[PDB]
């Protein structure tokens, strides 16, 4: 848990709003998640989405297995109640003796934006946001939120997958590159306000489908694991927007989310959903073959790996600034350090 | 056989829009279909929204899985290309010889409406028309389609079992009823332009959950399979619209799908999507359970049966005068009878 | 499982005569158990019920997948035939050899009572029985043993659900308890004999079938992992008796065994076996989801769980005196400790 | 771990040439292996079968999962090419740049000999070789080489399983023994160039099928775990040679490959696969019922377990003089130790 | 029965000899096959493969089901034992009694050729053989197997698609030919000794793999399920040939056999295998959908299915001369129609 525990302190999604209303036929959880190797809960009490340890103060009992009750999440086994604080206020086996101070479980920050359900396990740093995605409240896009998929391999290994130019050939031929463009461009990246800022211009007239998002290609990268990436498509002149996060659920699993947003929207959902699923289906083995599931110190890179290079280079930074406390983590994430002419 | 014959002439349920963008990658279909024992295929040819026979004039393969080709769907076998007349246009292994005669598939009325795709097979009495759905184009109301959902039942079993009360409190007695209110009142039955009206008053002050739609219930059936129940909720004060239908598929199958529309519509879809849910499983087990598939003479009906036995009259004349023509089925169909002191 | 020794020198229960009579087309066994973490085979050789070892001396092959001939149970390896004292008696390989000294495995205590088969790992402190029944002998009271009903939970967790009073509202409101009858009384607790004893009078006039077990509770606890629930039932004015116990197959598992009696027995031993399954499945899910699986000590107990909170005590202090011998142990388990005004 | 280092040092089976033209469609491989833990990949690249680890030195990707390309295979990844000395020659991301001095996997070496392909992970002892079948090239014999049969067993066991004839009444009753012929004879045993050699006479006039290779059996064991066994039946006065080799998988698995070669070859191949398949399934439960996985020191012998015996102690000085260095292990391994009065 | 019975006086494969050898441990059988919808089945008696009826005359248990005992087929209920003819020679019950005359199973013409065993039900015309395959008793040539492959598709579709070019191009166009060539050439064939014979030249150039038998393409089908295929080559300048053949198991499922032989043979028989499979795969979903199963008047042909309406054409033609007798069916099946100028 060592090496992981700088993880804990931004926000990741556990869930879509969708996952939490099915869950219960209530609408309005309990819904059982695991982050970080962590077992939690995640309900709906009165406007608050809430999340707790999934496990009840008194015997241990999860919570997830309970009720929702008003202002309340109620254990099943002996009905002890928990407002959104984490604290019992009810404990029907001794309705008017003292409640003991004891009586209480872990309560963590729980957000809901875009449609997902965010956590963040540590919020001591105060200095982690949620994620940033270019299409919210943009009139022009409509806005589709895809269902999870799960992967069994790591956030930081799907990541570089997700940014990766050189695979394009090899893992998407049909469907994102020519085969016989593999030769990507190097390009200056930029940190700002804890975001990777980068942009590609893809090779043009490729023998792919109308409905690939390929054309100009600008990442907003909000570390350590979404990536909003903006298409000016060539096919169409109109714009297309993929967010893509992980949530890290433990040490080799990964819920993955991506909603995406479109300027010209009279075609099918389902047009683009399949593309992006195909897409999906075609990365999945050979990231799920890659072991150990944490990159070790020996993989060679080449010139072309810039941006997963800079990835490793400012993970690492980061979990060694979370040794050194709060204030050289804030320093680490937030700092800009720019490579390009543009300015923010 | 004979017997459902006349219900070729009625427009009919196949598949939502949603079903049919997600059969194919393409999004435009195709997608196999069933009603009334025809297996037909849908496409989207251009704007228009296309049934045929699925099966290739040439060597009867099945059209559903082909592809659409521009404004026309390919066999899969040897490429011919049928247009949105299922006439064949393109021969491939032939191209300068004349396209053969015979070298077409059978064409049906087919139109999108309420996000639902209807069929009519036999078009040739010209005197029906799609369901009446009273929520569409009512924006204070928020529409949500679910999906079809499969019995082994006929549709007239089907359509008895939605229309009936006195089976609340056996069938569903948390969710919609007491148990206690078995009896329920005779209402009168009005036919206006091959609908059944009637309105009820269900009982007040019931057991029941918010989300349950109980109040002042008027119905608008589209004669033969399609119920528009609008619900003034007495919990709530706001209007709540169920419209059922019933796709026959053969002898002893529905494919049926459910909308339901809402005036006060800020809290979750799933919500009324499982409580929706619920009540069909609590039906499910018995209405499969009826048997003959079809009602025999020997059923003893009770006066609380009223709108059963006006219905079974119903299709008994729509039967008989599907026999004797055009002109006596439009009369048996679409004259009025009132029996309500309400105006036309 | 230094923590789990003093278990050792308890009768617990491993299977039911049935089972080890259906084991094996022979009627006679084997049958392999685990207790403990312990892998063992139990036969019937002759009139004796045995337990070895599942593990033969020569190569480590399983005894419990060999053959009981007569007063011998045979390895299916190589023929070695064990007798009742776990020795080899042949080694069809040599003989006319001397079989070596080693050539013997474990045997274990093992005696049928009540239609169980017991096992006592270690006889060295010469002070534990099996379990008392009550309604053994009782010729008025007809006895059905249930077949037995595997959980992902530890003994000590099982045997503090079964006794605890405060969630028979919230995990069997339809069945054991009112909704509202959520307070119980705190009762006197007596040690004698090596058994837990208290009684407490449930809440009347509950809306409960007719077959729960409902009325005036007198419990007979043999330590460690075994109750003895004698009701005088208010529904029916007639005696009806639980007997359950749990075997600690494992640190996470038990193995669970009800026999149940009743006086009134001309009805269906399955309105009882249904009843009890229903009341089984109902607290299955919550206490399979209390994690650790061990209670640890950050557990927060309130004024109402005496029974448990007093449980554990007794537990502790036998885990402590098992340390310091067997007469140490002998007095912590057999000494009165007497809270009640009741004389024994 | 450590126990089993030695082993690296010899050469064992990884699959049949078959499984390898089998597993890609272009039958030259990849497939992945896996031997004493090590996740391998094997290929023929040209004219020579390669054997890697099954790890990209770029990303990590599994080999396996990618293509041969001439002679080079090729990552499914980012398509780096690698030679058959594990030397990525082509980076298509980077074409004029340098290869990174590290962009290389370990090779091992690797044959293919009597239609399996052998695997040696450690060759700087040098002094191992592919064991003996007596079979290869005699074309008065017609060889038929089994699918492998997986065991949840180690390569120890099976061996002494497949030379123990104690266990054929127990075990084998109606297809290889007589179930009255346990006692076994004890015959001297020769180490020559690294093989146990012995010969035994078994039991004629047993009611055993006449395609039960029984009769005068010359066992020549090529260390540590292949066996060749030349049978010359009573029966049919015919020779029958079995070759059964175990691969040591990992811990607690193996997979076993069996050819079989017989002189009287007019008959059915699966008369006598079907024979061997029955063999083996009458062996498979008790084998994999043997715990712990590794023989321990208690386990008690007896004068018939010589050949177990005697087994065990070379492999014991084996694993002793690897310790001491690769001049004791060749001599342990290769010197002669003579028993018979056979001449060498 | 009726438009099939003409069928039963041709000689269908039911089996390959390694099938019949596998079904039982003796190797001998019996196996049960199914033939136009007859149950049967086949054994090897002595020297000779024998079919009956799977149908035990005394109380029609399947033989299938029994053990062959030398010269005889044995029934599994009583045990009476069949001779090759079909006779029962041996009453267990009576050994002394006169066996019933009636005691006889029906015994149909059974032969191996090629590998697979084939079974004529009705030899009253005496004028139909086993089907010719080219390759048989060419030294050039290395034979393979496959395993057979069944379709939910009658014989008859299977034998047009195997010599349908026109579908290649969209069913095939990886693998066998360019997706532009779909404009197939019209020749000439020939009806010679019950045999369709004609000749192709497929395109050259075209973008299929190495393996792929593309080149002068030589038919020799046997009426009516059988087709010889021999390929000259154009990327390898050697002989493939390919011998398709279906087994009628009932009048929706057919049991396929493929023969392959090549003569350049160093390759891996699992390069070509896995071709085969891959196009068999590319035809089964579209030859499985095509319905009804049997092909109707009303399928409109065009010039480029010369091949398919020659084929229908000659089928007619010997159901029609089925209905007049031996000699006419025999002229129908024998008389020679050339069309090209090749003298035979
Ligand atoms: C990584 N990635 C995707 O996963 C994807 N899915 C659909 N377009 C996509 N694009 C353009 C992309 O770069
Ligand atoms: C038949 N029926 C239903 O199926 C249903 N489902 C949800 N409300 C419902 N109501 C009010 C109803 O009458
Ligand atoms: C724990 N428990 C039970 O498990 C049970 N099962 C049936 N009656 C029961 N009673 C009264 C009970 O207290
Ligand atoms: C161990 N073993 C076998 O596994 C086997 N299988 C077939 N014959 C066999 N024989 C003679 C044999 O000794
Ligand atoms: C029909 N057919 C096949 O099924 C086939 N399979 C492999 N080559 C093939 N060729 C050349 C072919 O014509
Ligand atoms: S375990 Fe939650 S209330 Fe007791
Ligand atoms: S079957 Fe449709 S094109 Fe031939
Ligand atoms: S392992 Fe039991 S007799 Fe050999
Ligand atoms: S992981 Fe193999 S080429 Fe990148
Ligand atoms: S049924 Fe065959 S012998 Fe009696
Ligand atoms: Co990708
Ligand atoms: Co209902
Ligand atoms: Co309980
Ligand atoms: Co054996
Ligand atoms: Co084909």
């Amino acid at each position: 848990n060592d090496e992981r525990e700088y993880l804990r302190h931004f926000w990741h999604p556990v869930c879509t709003v969708t996952e939490l209303e099915k869950a219960h036929p209530s609408s309005l959880g309990p819904l059982a998640v695991k982050l970080l190797n962590e077992q939690l809960v995640v309900a709906k009490l009165g406007d608050e989405y809430v999340a707790m340890r999934d496990r009840c103060a008194h015997r241990s009992a999860k919570l997830s297995l309970g009720t929702v009750s008003g202002n309340r999440l109620q254990c099943p086994y002996h009905g002890w109640q928990y407002d959104t604080h984490g604290a019992c206020q009810l404990v029907p086996a001794c309705p008017n003796s003292p409640i003991p101070n004891k009586a209480k479980v872990d309560r963590f920050d729980c957000e809901e934006r875009y449609g997902l359900i965010w956590i963040r396990l540590d919020s001591s740093f105060d200095c982690t946001e949620i994620p940033y995605f270019s299409a919210a409240n943009d009139p022009r896009l409509r806005i589709v939120i895809q269902e999870p998929y799960w992967w069994d391999a790591t956030a930081e290994r799907r990541w570089e997958n997700f940014t990766d130019f050189s695979h394009f050939a090899f893992i998407h031929p049909g469907t994102l590159f020519d085969p016989n463009n593999a030769e990507p461009p190097i390009v200056p990246m930029d940190r700002f306000n804890g975001q990777f800022r980068f942009v590609y211009d893809t090779p043009e007239d490729m023998a792919v489908p109308n409905q690939a998002p390929i054309g100009s290609f600008s990442y907003t990268c909000s570390m350590p694991f979404a990536i909003n990436l903006e298409v000016s498509k060539y096919s169409s002149s109109s714009l297309h927007v993929l967010f893509n996060v992980s949530c890290p659920v433990d040490s080799h699993t990964t819920k993955n989310f991506l909603i995406f947003a479109r300027e010209q929207s009279d075609d099918s959902d389902y047009l683009h959903i399949a593309f992006n699923d195909l897409v999906f289906a075609e990365d999945k083995p050979v990231i799920e073959s890659q072991w150990p599931k944490d990159a070790p110190a020996d993989e060679v890179s080449v010139v072309a790996d810039k941006v997963s290079i800079q990835y490793r280079k400012w993970l690492r930074e980061l979990k060694e600034a979370h040794k050194e406390g709060s204030q050289a983590f804030r320093s680490a994430l937030l700092d800009p350090v720019i490579e390009s002419d543009r300015s923010y």
